[PDB]
């Protein structure tokens, strides 16, 4: 049996846990659901099945594997990780990882809640003056490690890789100002399988978000 | 050296928090914030502080422990969890451990949305419509378990009973359709320590959220 993926047929959430799931060589398949467009954005391709897969909390994404049937992205992050040891080592490894594994979500939250705010281009001029502080803080948490964790890849690695791309992508000229945060983009797209999957068919950098979205929608 | 906990002079977030080094038994005090009034709700108390504690991602909460610095509420729960076994032994209990950390973030996020929402009277029909289904995900999860994780109590029980009490406090009736969660609220406040706590002039369940709010703002 591979594992099933749920999620929407876009990046959103599940770009952490593919990357994560290609790294380790994981047996999976996606299971796509598709959103409908304006303006009902039909949901029912997942809503007719939401209820009917043993989701102790229906929600996309999720995964199954057998008897494990998990949702909330993090969770299925670190699961996937401990089956591979990429949860962390020692204890300072774990700490940085519960916080990056938090602070991750909360900085796509504030992507995300733009990109789908009807008022995009008002927030914009905003969400940039304050963008190279967040950024700042990575590159200095990062500091001269190889990986967030220490020196070790761990799961959060992709969390933050995901949410830098996401803003290089938002600002190009966005990571100019750490060397370091360019670095850990090398290093991370120059990791062997992800390389190889990124240069696959399977690779889905877009849509970033779902239908409903002013902002990488498209 | 006992610990530093800080946050604004709510119960918000550290909540659990609280609760959890109490039923622990750990040894801390509190560095407490106050926020302003309207309207400009001044922060200048914690802002004249907020990047000189060595915190790497500034934040509320946070917590000091000698060199450990954290922040993210979940982050600062699962450290104190692990000095005391708490944090899962088993895989099953783990991936117990890691949904709810996240699901209750959310349902919580969910809550909090709207008593900050100037709207909060207009949302609040639909918010008490689905207020039900949200706690039968949460009964049917725990099912005829003592704890969420399982067998041993588990800093996950700290966070969902933060969540049931505050409901309770907005939807009184919003926990008999559900024997098995009144249950769990006995069980859990009725912990020596936590009873202790809840008597003590240490307890802080009022205001829920900050001054900001419409409603548990006072
Ligand atoms: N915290 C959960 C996230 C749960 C969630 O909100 N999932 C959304 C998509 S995320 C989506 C999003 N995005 O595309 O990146 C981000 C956005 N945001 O504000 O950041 C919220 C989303 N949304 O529209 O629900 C969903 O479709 N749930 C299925 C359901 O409820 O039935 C997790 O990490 O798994
Ligand atoms: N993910 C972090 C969240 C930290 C956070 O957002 N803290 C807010 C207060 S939480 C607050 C809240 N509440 O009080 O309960 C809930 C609300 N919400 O929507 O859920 C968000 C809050 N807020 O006002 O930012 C803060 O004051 N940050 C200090 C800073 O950034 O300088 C965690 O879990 O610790």
């Amino acid at each position: 049996m591979p594992m099933i993926l749920g999620y929407w047929d876009i990046r959103g959430l599940a770009h952490a846990i593919r990357l994560l799931l290609e790294y380790t060589d994981s047996s999976y398949e996606e299971k796509k659901y598709t959103m409908g467009d304006a303006p009902d954005y039909d949901r029912s391709q997942w809503l007719n099945e939401k209820f009917k897969l043993g989701l102790d909390f229906p929600n996309l994404p999720y995964l199954i594997d057998g008897a494990h049937k998990i949702t909330q992205s993090n969770a299925i992050l670190c699961y996937i990780a401990r089956k591979h040891n990429l949860c962390g080592e020692t204890e300072e490894e774990k700490i940085r990882v519960d916080i990056l594994e938090n602070q991750t979500m909360d900085n796509h939250m504030q992507l995300g809640m733009i990109c789908y705010n009807p008022e995009f281009e008002k927030l914009k001029p905003k969400y940039l003056e304050e963008l190279p502080e967040k950024l700042k803080l990575y590159s200095e948490f990062l500091g001269k490690r190889p990986w967030f964790a220490g020196n070790k890849i761990t799961f959060v690695d992709f969390l933050v890789y995901d949410v830098l791309d996401l803003h290089r992508i938002f600002e190009p000229k966005c990571l100019d100002a750490f060397p370091n945060l360019k670095d850990f983009i090398s290093r991370f797209e120059g990791l062997e399988k992800i390389s190889a999957y990124m240069k696959s068919s399977r690779f889905l950098p877009r849509p970033v978000f779902s239908k409903m979205a002013v902002w990488g929608n498209k």
